[PDB]
């Protein structure tokens, strides 16, 4: 019964057709079990290890090198070589690469929490209902709960479905429905009904959710919807299909995988168009099982060449120093690939209660009356500081400390604050920090009369524990507490009965403390307190009075004002009826004014400052409430979102208002609206949904259940530390120490980490470039030598892992929050970019054949003088009479390799020094502007002497020869190719202008 809401509770009694006082029979349950399932949120599945492994596998580039080590088997296979029979273990290396890289997606992964289980924490496990088999409750399983139920609920009961209230026992129903609402004040409900159809859950006072809790009292209803059906089970369904989007950065690698797909598929047979060297090259033999496998040695090697193995490695350590750097700074980062992501943020969507502020009512301003001569009358206005429960802060006058007990009118006020209250306020030694006991409203009256201190208790050597109550159970002993007079709706205020307790009796005279709505008590002040004097409240006083209230609930800020009298001669305790409550106000009658309080949700003091900041960087910040309009805006122009004086007219719009609009206006209206008030959970997925089409990258900032949706629907979501579980589980990033600002210090690391990341990734990405173009050289000029697929991957996973990695630690730049957020979708490698690495890649990769043919032609130590007819090594064997003067064996000889990796190491560690800027020169920019850069490059270059200096290693590969004849001439390319580099660079920075 979804319009449950809109009808009457006889109405809602007959769709279901069961009597208020009796229960549903059997019957009804079997078939309404039948019909409508049991009440409970589904699980879900989740993870799948034969099938989470193998969609690990379905990306294109690991279907290549997978693809390319079953071949590699097959070259292993051969018995040809085997000497090099045990190299044939560059398979299970480029196969123990895959698994391995496998693992790590499987560990990011591992960490997804199930974010429905945290939300199934809030369904009770037993629920209570009156039905046909027994005149006495029935406690049974709330999952066997079935619409029609009759169900009742007491204080600290989880609500289990989703009712409509029938009768309300106590005298008011107070619920904390913070789960939907996101708001710990509790609402009070009744039984009328809400004719609007559409109406929100804010504004549906006559139902009780699931998964909210009674505050207090004790009420019946029956219920409406079970499962899924819920208001609840609508925050299940929106964060079950909210799938999240791939990274953009990960976007960019993807297509890259397309692409060099296509540029792989299309080279390896592209070389059998070139076979005018394969038409005829055996004296009688011609392809068979042993020739055609060259066309297999170079593929496997051409992939090798193309695959930048290693790079997820590379990112992948790079993202967790990143992670590891901002927990520093109190920002725990749950999805490694999500740091990207924020750096490039367009729109920061943001919960206030929780978020923005500290979700602890505080008490900003107060007054009481002045002088009172005819139709004047003056008072004493007084502002309070301190953001929180904790009993830290002042109270000033005039922006002036001043001390309340100076005033006799606030010690009034401060005792009608401390009796008139049931609240207490409680320091938690775990969490270490002051938490509410009660009601928020009234826990801000406890700890105010904690900030004022009426009576100058000594409180500075005072433990932590015992500074929590210290004035309230001064005032506590003052006055004996005999009866309390609980809230009504009929008459908006409560009241207290105390006696002196005094050295004699209550000759002093009783007194009644009385608090509440502002008109409705006014209106019961026949008299108004001066200081210790009364005088008849009159018009203009009382003119005045409502004046003030009415300046402060409006305008720039909006305080909830609470009126607050006493009665100096009540009625005699053995003539008030208790059992009524609406003779109340009868006895709260004849009351004398005493002062006005003001209560807010104030914000935090890191917000504004980063607002600023964010604006500064352009990143526009948006406020999403379930709060009222009227308070979230007050609280927008403190926060630096509006104006102090700023007309807010068509920029803030309520839930009920942002669903009148046409789907147009609402998309457009995301654009210029930056705050949200009385929105349903939906509302924040659907305005993130909205800000999303226009192509901006959003991150969406809350701490409970209800911005669940929104925080999976957002890129990055953020959750608060003494947020709720629930929002911690559906986010990528907590802020431990709920501090705004280190959101700001996140996306500034964010865009550093994106801006470090372009270079290792071009960096690696040219070197597969250089090695391709080698690859195809040698392919075209029939020299398989100086170079294999084993040692391609160790070139792009150590010796280049290294220097990139090292990349990662480059100072950022200056002004780098003073531009604006980075485009969405913009390739990393431009027209003059991609210039500059399609000529330093064939250059450095022609550099790798040149080793070896330099080694052959122009050589003292290269008894390879075969000055021609080099391509056709493999004629060798068939033709022997050719190739005199040599063994069929110095065509694979240790020194082509060995300086054609050399050439190729030497070449990457400079270019790993060129990688260090795009645009600025090497002179400008020293090296050891970064000590690990330098670092890693000592390393690798460390561990390539290693690779030359053992036993083992070289058996793979080759044998390294002397230096006086060797380094002397890798400095062919080895270092002018800087020199490359900087010509290319030094032409953009200067002939670009002008
Ligand atoms: C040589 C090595 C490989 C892996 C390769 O083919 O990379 C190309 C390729 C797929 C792209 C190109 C490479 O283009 C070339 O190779 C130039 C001509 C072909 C030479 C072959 C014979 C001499 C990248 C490498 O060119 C550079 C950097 O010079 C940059 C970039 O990729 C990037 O955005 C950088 C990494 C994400 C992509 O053009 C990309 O394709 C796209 O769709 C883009 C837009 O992405
Ligand atoms: N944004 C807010 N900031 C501060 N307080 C809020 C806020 N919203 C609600 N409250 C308090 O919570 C109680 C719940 O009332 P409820 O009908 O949910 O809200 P509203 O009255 O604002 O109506 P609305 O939903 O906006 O149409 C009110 O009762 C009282 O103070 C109010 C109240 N009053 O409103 O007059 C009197 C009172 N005593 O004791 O006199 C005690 C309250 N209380 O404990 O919540
Ligand atoms: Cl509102
Ligand atoms: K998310
Ligand atoms: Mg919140
Ligand atoms: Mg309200």
């Amino acid at each position: 019964m979804e319009a449950a809401h809109s009808k009457s509770t006889e109405e809602c009694l007959a769709y279901f057709g069961v009597s208020e006082t009796t229960g549903l029979t059997p019957d009804q349950v079997k078939r309404h079990l039948e019909k409508y399932g049991h009440n409970e949120l589904p699980a879900e599945e989740g993870k799948s290890l034969w099938e989470l492994v193998i969609e690990q596998f379905e990306d294109l580039l690991v279907r290549i090198l997978l693809l390319a080590a079953c071949i590699s088997f097959v070259l292993a296979w051969f018995e040809e070589g085997e000497e090099t029979i045990t190299a044939f273990v560059e398979p299970f290396v480029i196969l123990l690469i895959l698994i391995a890289n496998a693992i790590v997606g499987v560990w990011q992964e591992r960490n997804a929490e199930n974010a429905i289980e945290a939300l199934k924490e809030y369904e009770p496990e037993m629920g209570k209902v009156y039905r046909a088999d027994r005149k006495s409750v029935q406690r049974i399983k709330a999952r066997d709960i079935v619409p029609g139920d009759i169900v009742e609920v007491a204080v600290g009961d989880k609500v289990p479905a989703d009712i409509r209230i029938l009768s309300i026992k106590s005298t008011t129903l107070r619920v904390d429905q913070s789960i939907l609402t996101g708001e710990s004040v509790s609402v009070i409900k009744h039984t009328e009904p809400v004719p609007d159809p559409r109406a929100v859950n804010q504004d549906k006072k006559n139902m009780l959710f699931s998964g909210t809790n009674i505050a207090a009292g004790k009420a019946l209803g029956i219920v409406a919807t079970t499962g899924v059906s819920t208001e609840i089970g609508k925050i299940r369904d929106q964060m079950a299909a909210t799938e999240q989007d791939k990274t953009p950065l990960q976007q960019k690698l993807d297509e890259f995988g397309e692409q060099l797909s296509k540029v792989i598929s299309l080279i390896c047979v592209a070389v059998w168009l070139i076979n005018i060297g394969h038409f005829n090259d055996p004296v009688h033999g011609g392809s068979w099982i042993r020739g055609a496998i060259y066309y297999f040695k170079i593929a496997v090697a051409l992939a090798v060449a193309a695959i930048p193995e290693g790079l997820p490695a590379v990112i992948t350590t790079c993202l967790a120093l990143g992670t590891r750097r901002m927990a520093k700074k109190n920002a725990i980062v749950r999805s490694l690939p999500s740091v990207e992501t924020l750096g490039c943020t367009s729109v920061i969507c943001s919960d206030k209660t929780g978020t923005l502020t500290t979700n602890q009512m505080s008490v900003c301003k107060m007054f009481i009356i002045d002088k009172v001569d005819g139709d004047f009358c003056s008072l004493n206005e007084f502002s309070i500081t301190g953001s929180t429960y904790a009993p830290e802060g002042e109270v000033l006058k005039n922006d002036k400390p001043i001390r309340s007990g100076q005033f006799d009118g606030l010690v009034e006020l401060a005792t009608i604050c401390a009796l008139c209250n049931d609240s207490s306020l409680d320091f938690n030694e775990t969490k270490g920090v002051y938490e509410k006991v009660g009601e928020a409203t009234e826990t801000a009256l406890t700890t105010l009369v904690e900030k004022m201190n009426v009576f100058n208790t000594e409180v500075r050597n005072l433990s932590k524990v015992e500074r929590a109550n210290a004035c309230n159970s001064v005032i506590r002993q003052l006055m004996k507490k005999e009866f309390t007079l609980e809230f009504s709706r009929d008459r908006k205020s409560m009241s207290v009965y105390c006696s002196p307790a005094k050295s004699s009796r209550a000759a002093v005279g009783n007194k009644m403390f009385v608090k509440g709505a502002p008109e409705g008590v006014i209106d019961r002040c026949n008299y108004v307190r001066v200081g210790t004097t009364r005088v008849p409240m009159t018009g203009p006083v009382k003119e005045k009075i409502l004046s003030v209230i009415k300046e402060w609930g409006t305008g720039r800020d909006t305080l909830r004002c609470l009126a607050l009298a006493t009665r100096d001669t009540p009625p005699k305790r053995e003539e008030m009826v208790l059992d009524d409550s609406s003779r109340f106000m009868e006895y709260e009658t004849d009351l004398t004014f005493v002062g006005v309080v003001g209560m807010l949700d104030p914000p935090r003091k890191e917000v504004m400052g980063s607002i600023q900041l964010c604006r500064d960087a352009g990143i526009r910040v948006i406020m999403i409430t379930g709060d009222n309009k009227g308070t979230a805006i007050a609280i927008c122009r403190r926060i630096g979102i509006f104006g102090e004086n700023e007309e807010v007219a068509d920029r803030a719009y309520t839930g009920r208002e942002f669903d009148d609009l046409p789907l147009a206006e609402q998309r457009e209206a995301c654009r210029r609206a930056c705050c949200f008030a009385r929105v349903e959970p939906s509302h924040k997925s659907k305005i993130v949904e909205y800000l999303q089409s226009y192509d901006e990258i959003t991150a969406m900032t809350g701490d409970g259940v209800n911005d669940a949706p929104a925080l999976k629907k957002a890129e990055i979501g953020i959750a608060m530390g003494s947020g709720t579980a629930v929002a911690k589980t559906a986010s990528e990033m907590v802020l431990a120490d709920d501090n705004f600002s280190t959101i700001v210090a996140a996306v500034e690391e964010g865009r550093a980490i994106y801006n470090n990341m372009k270079q290792f990734i071009r960096y690696l990405i040219s070197s597969n470039v250089g090695e391709v173009v080698c690859i195809f050289l040698t392919a075209a000029l029939g020299l398989p030598e100086a170079l294999i697929p084993v040692q391609l991957l160790w070139v792009n996973l150590v010796t280049d892992g290294l220097p990139a990695t090292a990349l990662g630690f480059n100072p950022p730049d200056l002004d780098i929050m003073d531009r604006p957020p980075r485009s969405p979708k913009e390739p990393l490698i431009s027209g003059w970019l991609f210039f500059r690495y399609m000529a330093i890649g064939g250059y450095v990769g022609a550099a790798t054949v040149g080793a070896a043919a330099w080694w052959f032609m122009y050589a003292e130590d290269g008894p390879g003088v075969t000055y021609h007819q080099l391509t056709h090594f493999m004629q060798c064997t068939e033709d022997h009479p050719h190739f005199e003067g040599l063994d069929c064996e110095i065509f694979e000889a240790p020194e082509p390799m060995t300086m054609a990796l050399s050439v190729l190491v030497t070449i990457e560690m400079c270019n790993a020094l060129n990688s260090l800027s795009e645009n600025q020169s090497l002179m400008r920019m020293p090296p050891w502007v970064n000590i690990w850069l330098l670092g890693s490059i000592c390393l690798s270059m460390s561990l390539h002497f290693l690779i030359l200096y053992v036993d083992p290693l070289p058996m793979i590969f080759k044998l390294k020869a002397l230096d006086l004849t060797q380094w002397l001439m890798v400095l062919k390319i080895s270092l002018p190719v800087i020199g490359l580099d900087e010509i290319l660079k030094f032409i953009a920075r200067n002939y670009l202008e002008g």
